[PDB]
């Protein structure tokens, strides 16, 4: 039994700095749905455990050049961290080279606007030049936009891939920025879950719209062979079954909100 | 490398009967988006298959004097199947005794009535009496409401134990028959997916009503350390990728559509 280094990344609601974090030491200084499910995932497995942000910011892709993972994945895969928790969707090219979990959470790539927007769909993005639009660096949604083969999708990637300037973001905070500071000539795809947080978040000044383009879920990812493998995703099912994934939902979303009913 | 034997379910859409069944032999009985997707899921791994339906008709439950599991799960402990490929939802009390794909399609518990019932939730119903109301025998839904500790949800299952004649059906055909036949004085729990195809089927007569009571998701199962396991995982990641998950979904629900829009 020894002290468990869990990596994740600063995330709304999934990870933040507690606002006194300067006051603050350890797990104490973080809050958030996946600060919660730690501490759960911790409790059920039987082990003590150190938050830590990803040193270099990203959620995991492989240079194509070096092999070398980056980001949590990388953390993992070079045995820096023991265990990832945070909003780490479950794909191929990583469910490869690390175990994850069921899925305790479910998501699809969806559209953020900012109100007034005449942009209803994926569709409508392809289809036009006056409004730009991208997504993350370093992760799953930049990934099926490059390896999709449907047409609409197929489309976008091409535009997005040589546009100028740059429509790609390194982080959600600077898409988010990007969308209510570009006067409704930027749109940015992200998580459904990410962009339903922010719809209710003041000032209240963007909008998901159109249906989720996949449906894919976020898992807890450990190093390929771990001890914690097994033990972690019969937790995740017990707390799915009684009803503790729900109520955190309810918790760091609903509860959350601010941008009325 | 030997043929397959796979353990299914007759449960629309998932897999039923062609109508002309008594020409046809071994696999070619059988139509669904279950067929279709062992076909893929075969293709993907490299074996061959004999699609079979469980004798006794049940997902799974295990008799609490016995310790015997009937069903699919049943069929797969005692080394009658060698995979299950079927709308059998994922559970604790399963994944302990069976492994578990990633979840191919989700689901929650949903509410099914005859058109024009006065219910619109899950709290509606537990509030009166004038409407009964039950599940699936052998099922994940009997148990997720046997289990509950939310108050609605036991306040459910209490009436529903002991109510007289039996609220309880042994195949999802009868409880939908229920319904149907009984002028709105029965509602149906059932899983969201089921519903939603029935609601679309003519004579279009029923409706789905109130928001999912939980989040889950079939599952590919296979014995405890089938070298099955890992191969059928990796599938179903894959063709989730690749579009063949939301493909068939489409074919097998929103195609089959004929109750207009
Ligand atoms: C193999 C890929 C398709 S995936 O990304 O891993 N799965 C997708 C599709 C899907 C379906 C349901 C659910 C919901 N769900 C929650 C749980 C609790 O562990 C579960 C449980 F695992 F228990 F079924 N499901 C999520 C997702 C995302
Ligand atoms: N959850 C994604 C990041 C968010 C996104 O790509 O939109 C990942 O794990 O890569
Ligand atoms: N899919 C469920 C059966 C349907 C239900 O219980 O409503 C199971 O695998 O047990």
């Amino acid at each position: 039994n020894k002290t468990v280094v869990v990596t994740t990344i600063l995330e709304s609601p999934y990870v933040m700095m507690k606002k006194n974090h300067e006051m603050l030491e350890g797990n104490e200084r973080y809050e958030g749905y996946c600060v919660d499910l730690a501490a759960e995932i911790a409790k059920h497995c039987g082990f003590k455990y150190k938050l830590t942000i990803v040193g270099d910011g990203k959620y995991g892709a492989r240079d194509a050049d070096t092999k070398i993972w980056n980001g949590m994945v990388g953390e993992l895969v070079y045995g820096k961290a023991d265990i990832a928790i945070a909003p780490l969707t479950i794909t191929l090219v990583r469910e490869e080279v690390i175990d994850f979990s069921k899925p305790f959470m479910s998501l699809g790539i969806s559209i953020m606007i900012k109100k007034g927007t005449p942009i209803e769909s994926a569709e409508d993005l392809s289809k036009q030049t006056e409004i730009a639009y991208g997504t993350l660096d370093s992760g799953s949604t930049k990934e099926f936009f490059r390896r999709s083969k449907i047409a609409v999708f197929d489309k976008m990637w091409t535009y997005m891939r040589s546009a100028e300037p740059s429509v790609f973001v390194r982080t959600t905070a600077e898409g988010v920025a990007r969308v209510r500071k570009s006067k409704g000539k930027y749109a940015y795809l992200l998580e459904s879950t990410m962009n339903e947080y922010i719809e209710q978040r003041k000032p209240c000044d963007t909008m998901k719209v159109g249906g989720n383009l996949d449906s894919k879920g976020y898992g807890i990812a450990t190093p390929k062979g771990s001890s914690l493998g097994t033990p972690v995703n019969l937790a995740v099912l017990k707390l799915s079954e009684q009803g503790v994934l729900d109520k955190l939902k309810n918790k760091w979303w609903y509860d959350k909100g601010e941008c009325g009913a």
